[PDB]
């Protein structure tokens, strides 16, 4: 038993508050008014539409999916208001549409469960969730493995080396910072090679001293790093089979 996560948003809180104030005294008899309104809370205060689902319903949405139901819900609401219509069939419109808009939104929040809930495979990612049990906004952690796979990078002698730390959920992760490149030597040293907003390493015109492992971090905020992927690159000299 969980709220429809559109009450979440305060425009529809303040069209609901309009529908009982300002559109209830010229469209509906007085006597219904506070029965009317019981019902539409009713509807709005339990959101069973997910609850059989394969997938459970997490009770979570992000702040696109909420925009999008509610954006969607004030216009049907709208369309019954800029309609003027009035009593019995108000009633029936009105209780209609709720149930389309709770099945509208359901289509949006399964579409987000699958597609856009942690799509990370790797690392860590951070996602701002809004929870509609109680409303609160807050950064989830998205934690998966931290072997990413290791990269093999054989690139022909003069030819340019590009080693690509970017993972696809990297542009929509919260908290990132930067992404940092270490040659990882066989004498258990290291040394940063490179350090920035780029997500590759480039090097134009290797030769036997850039092969070996190199290591990617993509920081974050948080302690932990976001992502981590190993490279190991070979150069292969002309003289090779
Ligand atoms: C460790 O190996 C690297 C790369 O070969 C080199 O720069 C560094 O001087 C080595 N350190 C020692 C103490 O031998």
């Amino acid at each position: 038993r969980s709220p429809w996560c559109v009450i979440c948003d305060p425009s529809v809180v303040l069209a609901l508050k309009s529908l009982e104030k300002d559109y209830l005294p010229g469209h509906l008899d007085a006597k219904h008014h506070k029965a009317m309104m019981e019902r539409v809370e009713n509807a709005v205060k339990d959101f069973q539409e997910l609850s059989l689902n394969e997938d459970a319903y997490m009770g979570v949405v992000d702040e696109a999916t909420l925009q999008k139901g509610s954006w969607s819900l004030l216009k049907d609401l709208k369309r019954i208001t800029d309609s003027d219509v009035k009593g019995d069939l108000f009633v029936k419109e009105l209780f209609w549409m709720l149930h389309l808009q709770k099945e509208t939104f359901a289509t949006y929040v399964a579409r987000f469960q699958k597609e856009a809930y942690c799509p990370n495979k790797c690392g860590v990612m951070l996602q701002t969730l809004i929870w509609c049990k109680n409303c609160k906004k807050e950064v989830h952690a998205c934690r998966k493995s931290y072997d990413c796979g290791e990269r093999n990078v054989e690139v022909p002698q003069m030819e340019d080396m590009i080693l690509d730390c970017e993972l696809n959920w990297h542009q929509a992760s919260e908290g990132l910072t930067d992404y940092s490149f270490y040659r990882v030597w066989g004498n258990n040293t290291e040394t940063l090679v490179s350090k920035g907003k780029e997500a590759t390493l480039t090097k134009p015109m290797v030769g036997p001293e850039d092969a070996g492992s190199y290591r990617c971090e993509l920081g974050s905020v948080n302690s932990s790093p976001a992502t981590i992927i190993n490279f190991h690159v070979t150069v292969l000299p002309k003289e090779f089979l």
